[PDB]
């Protein structure tokens, strides 16, 4: 039996789904701790970029929940991603640790953009800028990446780099009230924001997991950038961004949340 991750419902993906909508022919990379093999995942390839991890499979496991989220496949298993058709790829920048270096991560980056990424998810983050990190998010920008962030979680009134970057798309986490969850880091350059407490994804073991973070929020969104992609083949990154702000739900405060809540019915309208 398959079952609907709250946030999923939060951020109308069913709806969407309903349309037809399903992320079919976009392609996401989840720059990440990898992505493990799991009966509701369906990766259809990556890159690792850490030395002495030379296969894309999570030994951490995040990367794999964030995977999920996005993707997890429409059936009678498991759980159900907000673009469940999305073309996945594991694209392993940080290793079993968590940790990764703002090389690796840029070398992600420029993976997306040779093999023709249309989104890539960051769920990652630090408090101090790179010069290497940005040049990636921008010539990933130019190879027409939508670049996802998540903008960290130290609850500070000022968002983490990569995500501060104009480039990227910055999103932080709610709630199950529509309110921003304690952790999420907020102001300046953030976009938009997404469930980010309490959210079941695929776990390595074939299993399922909870986890709240701004890691967890990030994925929504691309997922959500992967239907409107669907639906509208011909539109950039920067109209996939401009779009999914547009179309948002006001939370009632601009440097709390953005431009607010991801609504992914109203943005396949
Ligand atoms: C051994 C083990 C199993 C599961 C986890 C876990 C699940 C969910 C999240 C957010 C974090 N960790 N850790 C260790
Ligand atoms: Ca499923
Ligand atoms: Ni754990």
């Amino acid at each position: 039996a398959q079952s609907v991750p709250w946030g999923i419902s939060r951020v109308q993906a069913p709806a969407a789904h309903n349309r037809g909508l399903t992320g079919s022919g976009v392609k996401v990379a989840v720059l990440d701790t990898g992505i493990s093999t799991h009966p509701d995942l369906n990766i259809r390839g990556g890159a690792s970029f850490v030395p002495g991890e030379p296969s894309t499979q999570d030994g951490n496991g995040h990367g794999t929940h964030v995977a999920g989220t996005i993707a997890a496949l429409n059936n009678s298993i498991g759980v159900l991603g907000v673009a469940p058709s999305a073309e996945l790829y594991a694209v392993k920048v940080l290793g079993a640790s968590g940790s990764g270096s703002v090389s690796s991560i840029a070398q992600g980056l420029e993976w997306a953009g040779n093999n023709g990424m249309h989104v890539a998810n960051l769920s990652l983050g630090s408090p101090s800028p790179s010069a290497t990190l940005e040049q990636a998010v921008n010539s990933a920008t130019s190879r027409g990446v939508l670049v996802v962030a998540a903008s960290g979680n130290s609850g500070a009134g000022s968002i983490s780099y990569p995500a501060r970057y104009a480039n990227a798309m910055a999103v932080g986490a709610t709630d199950q009230n529509n309110n921003r969850a304690s952790f999420s880091q907020y102001g300046a350059g953030l976009d938009i924001v997404a469930p980010g407490v309490n959210v079941q994804s695929t776990y390595p073991g074939s299993t399922y997991a909870s986890c709240n973070g701004t890691s967890m929020a990030t994925p929504h969104v691309a997922g959500a950038a992967a239907l409107v992609k669907q639906k509208n083949p011909s539109w950039s990154n920067v109209q996939i961004r401009n779009h999914l702000k547009n179309t948002a739900t006001s939370l009632g405060s601009t440097n709390l949340y953005g431009s607010g809540l991801v609504n992914a019915e109203a943005a396949t309208r």
